[PDB]
């Protein structure tokens, strides 16, 4: 309402001058006008002549002549003015009113005060840098954003406001040249003293009447006068004609914004409808300056991002604290768009977890976590250019950046040289992607625990094997065919290897070199009979073998090499006979003899007397030997999915014996020698409603009054 | 009036408030909380920017 131009103003106060003249003349015009009429008679020395005539016929002449012969210009000319001059108040007054687009005005002017209002727009106008702002600007910085965008949706850089202005104006220039032609021609129209001839000589007998109207020269002045108010109205009507063919478009403004964008170090800031923006262009570029301010999306993305700030509490991760290991914070699987500034206020924190961000930045202020030193950066680019990463340099070990593609592995970010393990999933690249692993990591000389999991290669990087440093590698999920044999004995430190998901047909041979080797992982390969524990008795300090998931179906005499084996997996292979020898490996605390197609143990298994844990689940033995008793460490009896029948009092024996295990049987004696069961209470998959009606005061009294 | 103005327009009086704004808001109180640290006495505006 407040957005007119200056030409405008001047349309309304020359309106309400020519309105006030039209007034002035129609009431002088009703009570003072009338005309003065004599006859013309020829077409002590000076006397008067004299008619003989009446006051009566004066006046009945009067109206005659004053009714007929006289100008209908000058007798209607305050009507003229009055009535067209309300043209010109309907055509601005009309124009404003308009019902659809005065609703777009309305709106407008509605978005635009509050967008004059914002005083976080005097801040983010004003202004890495800080600053905490409290809660609801933030809620009307919210909505008002989002009905920008309304009007955003509504507008489309419409038409109506600027062909409708484009109607109205070019109406208001024809109208003008119209009435100033007629009235300019009609000036002189109007006379002083007129020459009256009327049929009227039967009732006064005289033909000519020489009539002075006595108001002509006010009304000739006051015309001469209007005149002279439309020219100076108009003619400023036609410079605002000029300025719309002259520089007036439908963008044009819209460069001013980007320009002025560029000019404001805010660039790229979108746009809706100019020519409204183009009056208000011309009431000051002030103004547009806080409305496209506030239009860039960097602003309202950092108004967000504060009210996230404001909008994560204490409470929140205060309830989100302690997990798995340790306390571990997620953002992991939550899309959060910015990192809370509540998360370094609370140095609790241990593991951070943080999948899907777009956080490249982290603040500086993290550092007051000093007992963060695990991190989770998967699905993010984090990229901080802040000197915090002096702060992580001398704080943490342990980096996990799954997921990520080959541009999203972020550089600068692996300088710290006190990290220690490293989680490499997803980098699905080639030789030359094989680069993009920049060699920025060798550097990094404390890297001990290397995970190169779930990708695309073959061969290991040529930069793998200059970190003698590194004791525990997993080349995991991948396609692997060949390893380069010198790679793998270069790095001697290694005491734990996984070859997890790998198209091994066989192992390299060349792992004998690697002495410091005790824990072996070969999941999910293809091996058939191995590679000799001659090999493998090299390997001294060999303690942990892991044979899950292939296809070997017989174990050779060698088993009875590996004194030092205390942990044996044979999950999922082909293996019926068990191997003699096993008695051997009296070091042997966990036999997983797991998902093969076993019939009976031999007597082997009484000789392993470090046996805690027992796994024969998925297999086809049908009834137990009797050297139950000589394996007293046995805690875990792990029956499961088997043929088997029933328990001797061999049971009793077992004096650790805590969970018992018969995943599908017979099980039908359900033994009472069961109750001599000194510490165990979870026979687990043995549990039935018939164990539990089998020995009353045993099962029940022993293990429900032992719960 | 102009005495209003010039008055508000002194880098030194704004100087005064934003210090004055950090007296009022970095209380006794809080550094009584923030006394007695690892080896001796120790204060931090360490790590708070």
């Amino acid at each position: 309402r407040i957005l007119k131009p200056w030409w405008d103003v001047f349309t309304d106060y020359i309106s309400i001058v020519m309105l006030m003249i039209a007034v002035f003349g129609g009431t002088l015009q009703v009570t003072q006008d009338k005309m003065i009429c004599l006859p013309c008679k020829w077409v002590t020395g000076p006397t008067g002549i004299k008619y003989d005539l009446d006051r009566h016929q004066y006046n009945y002449v009067d109206a005659v002549c004053y009714e007929n012969r006289l100008h209908w210009f000058a007798k209607y000319f305050p009507y003229l003015v009055l009535l067209h001059t309300l043209i010109f108040l309907a055509c601005s007054n009309f124009w404003f009113k308009f019902p659809r687009t005065s609703s777009k005005l309305e709106h407008f002017v509605s978005i635009l005060l509050k967008c004059f209002d914002s005083p976080w727009t005097t801040r983010a106008l004003s202004e890495s840098e800080t600053g905490v702002l409290d809660k609801k600007e933030g809620e009307q910085a919210k909505a008002l954003f989002e009905k920008v965008k309304k009007f955003r949706t509504h507008v489309e850089e419409g038409d109506i406001v600027y062909r409708l202005y484009m109607r109205q104006t070019i109406i208001k220039v024809i109208k003008f040249i119209l009435i100033i032609c007629y009235t300019v021609y009609y000036v002189h129209n109007i006379k002083f003293d007129v020459d009256c001839t009327v049929d009227i000589e039967s009732l006064t007998g005289y033909r000519t009447y020489r009539c002075a109207h006595p108001l002509a020269t006010l009304f000739k002045i006051l015309a001469s006068f209007y005149i002279s108010l439309v020219i100076f109205y108009g003619l400023i009507c036609m410079y605002t004609l000029w300025w719309m063919l002259r520089r007036s478009l439908k963008k044009y403004s819209f460069e001013s914004i980007r320009e002025e964008s560029s000019y404001s170090d805010i660039p790229d800031v979108k746009n809706d409808f100019a020519f409204m923006l183009h009056l208000i262009d011309q009431y000051d570029p002030l103004y547009s300056k806080r409305f496209a301010v506030f239009l860039s999306e960097v602003s309202e993305n950092k108004l967000r991002q504060l009210n996230l700030n404001n909008e994560w509490t204490l409470d929140k991760l205060r309830q989100r604290l302690t997990k798995n290991a340790q306390d571990k914070l997620e953002l992991h699987l939550f899309m959060l768009s910015g990192i809370p500034d509540t998360v370094f206020d609370l140095v609790e924190l241990e593991v951070l977890k943080l999948e899907l961000i777009p956080d490249v930045t982290i603040p500086p202020s993290i550092a007051q976590l000093t007992g963060l030193k695990e991190l989770w950066l998967y699905h993010t680019a984090a990229k901080i250019e802040a000197p915090a990463l002096a702060f992580l340099r001398e704080n943490l070990r342990a980096l996990h950046i799954k997921f990520t593609d080959i541009k999203e592995i972020p550089l600068w970010i692996y300088s710290l040289k006190t990290l220690e393990e490293l989680h490499l999933t997803g980098n699905l690249s080639a030789e030359n992607n094989r680069y993009i692993v920049i060699d920025g990591l060798r550097e990094l000389k404390r890297l001990k625990v290397l995970r190169l999991k779930s990708n695309l290669s073959k061969l290991p990087q040529v930069v793998t094997d200059v970190g003698v440093h590194l004791q525990k590698l997993s080349i995991n999920n991948e396609g692997t065919k060949l390893i380069v044999l010198n790679s793998l004995k270069k790095m001697a430190n290694l005491t734990e290897l996984e070859l997890i998901r790998c198209d091994l047909e066989r192992i390299p041979h060349s792992i004998f070199s690697l002495h410091n080797l005790q824990e072996i992982d070969l999941k999910d390969n293809n091996l058939k009979t191995i590679e000799e524990i001659i090999s493998f008795q090299h390997l001294h300090r060999l303690t942990c073998l892991k044979l899950w998931y292939n296809h070997i179906a017989y174990i050779p005499i060698q088993i009875g090499n590996l004194t030092n084996l205390e942990r044996l997996y044979l999950n999922r292979n082909k293996i019926e006979k068990i191997p003699t020898q096993l008695f051997y490996c009296r070091k042997l605390r966990y036999l997983d003899l797991s998902h093969n197609n076993l019939t009976f143990l031999p007597a082997d298994i009484g000789l392993l007397q470090n046996l805690q844990n027992l796994a024969i689940t998925a297999n086809r033995i049908e009834t137990l030997p009797p050297e139950l008793f000589q394996c007293r460490k046995l805690r875990a009896l792990h029956l499961g999915n088997n043929v088997l029948q029933s328990l001797p009092s061999r049971v009793g024996e077992l004096t650790n014996l805590t969970q018992i295990e018969l995943r599908g049987n017979r099980l039908e004696c359900l033994p009472v020698e069961l109750g001599e069961c000194p510490l165990l209470k979870r026979s687990g998959l043995v549990v039935e409603e018939d164990l539990f009606n089998t020995l009353p005061p045993e099962v029940k009294e022993r293990l429900w009054r032992a719960d």
